[PDB]
């Protein structure tokens, strides 16, 4: 992970 | 904005 969003 | 991130 380590990103983020949101989609 | 409204978005997100983290870019
Ligand atoms: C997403 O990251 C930001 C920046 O650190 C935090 O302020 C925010 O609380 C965090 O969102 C939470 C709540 C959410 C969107 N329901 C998810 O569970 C995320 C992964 O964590
Ligand atoms: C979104 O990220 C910023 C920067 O890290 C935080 O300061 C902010 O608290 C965070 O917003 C929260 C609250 C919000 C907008 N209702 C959402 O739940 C997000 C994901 O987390
Ligand atoms: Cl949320
Ligand atoms: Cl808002």
């Amino acid at each position: 992970x380590x990103n983020x969003x949101y989609x």
